[PDB]
C-alpha cells in the first residue's frame, strides 16, 4: 500500500531550507518508490527503493 512520504518527509526536510522542494521531490521519489529513511545517512541502504533511485549521472536524485 502506499506509505505517506510526505508526512514522513515533513520530518527529513521538517527544518531544510528547501520544505518544499525537498518535500515536494519526495512526493514523486515516493511514488517511485514508497520508502522513507530516517534522518539522513546511509540509513538509505534500510530503504534501497529510494536508496537506488538516482539519475544517469548517478547521483541522488531524490533529497
Amino acid at each position: 500500500a502506499h506509505i505517506d512520504c510526505d508526512k514522513e518527509c515533513n520530518r527529513r526536510c521538517s527544518k531544510a531550507s528547501a520544505h518544499d522542494r525537498c518535500l515536494k521531490y519526495c512526493g514523486i521519489c515516493c511514488e517511485k518508490c514508497n520508502c522513507v529513511p530516517p534522518g539522513t545517512y546511509g540509513n538509505e541502504d534500510s530503504c534501497p527503493c529510494y536508496a537506488n533511485l538516482k539519475n544517469s549521472k548517478g547521483g541522488h536524485k531524490c533529497p
